[PDB]
């Protein structure tokens, strides 16, 4: 039987519709996105900064392009500039400044196709951004999602600014993570396909170059939902939020079946993020639409924004 641990969870903040994309910037500030905020039945998603002391929220950005509101769902902090890359289910990929100003990255990919709505993104150490796109075409196109049909795609936004679709035909690709070698070279891309209860992997051969698609891991449960967000700890164990299972699964470097499970005091864990240089993990969940934190067994794997461009070692 898979061992299960029940760490102490401390509530940080609440009342954040669809609480997602937890992220820390280069200054140590904490942000979260609220993709499910609606005004008059239309999308009006928000990007928020949270004060870790009081738990008070501040809306820094409410993305909108030509009257079309966004559904921000995933975040990554850049390294060479303190700015956030945000995956939006309606607007695609956005780059957001801490002052609240934002820019739409692309309306079409490298092959001239309309961009699809995105949900999550992950930087590899070379600066390439891997993105999951479970939604259909971005606004003004009618909103649709690949929960039932297989039209979700995977993109790679390269360092030289190219938006390349690297694969498609996924039934709601969601969480994504990059496994790196000890020397820092990116070598494995892990992608969650939510409803199918599978984690897929690819070997990374270079920027926007992936091959050897394989079923990497299996998510437990027959409940509606599945793997949502994920991140690696310093030993390369992959922690995966299993939405609807009340647990966060822990996979070893080689995948397969979970080697441990973390029971949460809520049914819908969605995403998570480690606070830099600590064992503290912040988790967002959709039962109470809140953010919690708990202590893991070790520090998290450094995010791209924590690495040095001009380092020696
Ligand atoms: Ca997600
Ligand atoms: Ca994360």
């Amino acid at each position: 039987e898979i061992p299960v641990i029940e760490p102490l969870f401390t509530k940080v903040t609440e009342d954040i519709p669809g609480a997602e994309g937890p992220v820390f910037d280069k200054n140590g500030d904490f942000y979260i996105v609220a993709p499910e905020v609606e005004v008059n039945g239309k999308p009006a998603g928000e990007i928020l900064r949270i004060d870790l002391k009081t738990g008070k929220k501040t809306v820094i950005c409410k993305p909108e392009v030509n009257g079309y509101g966004g559904i921000p769902a995933g975040c990554q902090c850049d390294r060479d500039a303190n700015q956030l890359f945000v995956a939006d289910m309606r607007l695609g990929l956005l780059v957001v400044q801490t002052d609240g100003t934002f820019e739409e990255i692309a309306k079409k990919d490298s092959e001239g196709r309309r961009m699809q709505g995105c949900n999550e993104c992950a930087f590899d150490y070379e600066g390439n951004l891997w993105i999951t796109a479970p939604a259909g075409e971005v606004a003004p196109a009618d909103y649709t999602r690949s929960m039932q049909e297989k039209f979700g795609s995977i993109y790679c936004f390269t360092t030289d600014g190219q938006m390349i679709q690297v694969d498609t035909a996924f039934q709601f690709p969601n969480g994504i993570a990059v496994r790196h070698m000890n020397d820092g070279r990116p070598y494995q891309l892990i992608v969650a396909e939510t409803p199918t209860k599978k984690l897929w992997s690819y070997d990374i051969k270079g920027p926007a170059k992936i091959e050897n698609k394989k079923v990497w891991g299996h998510i437990p449960g027959t409940h509606e939902g599945g793997a949502d967000g994920m991140d690696f700890d310093e030993d390369n164990n992959l922690l995966v939020a299993n939405w609807g299972s009340s647990h966060i699964e822990v996979f070893g470097p080689d995948g397969g079946q979970p080697k441990m499970r973390i029971r949460c005091p809520f049914e819908k864990p969605s995403n998570l993020h480690f606070k830099p240089q600590t064992k503290t993990i912040f988790v967002t969940e959709h039962e109470n639409n809140a953010v919690w934190k708990f202590e893991w067994q070790r520090n998290g794997k450094k995010q791209y924004c924590e690495t040095l461009k001009f380092g020696i070692f």
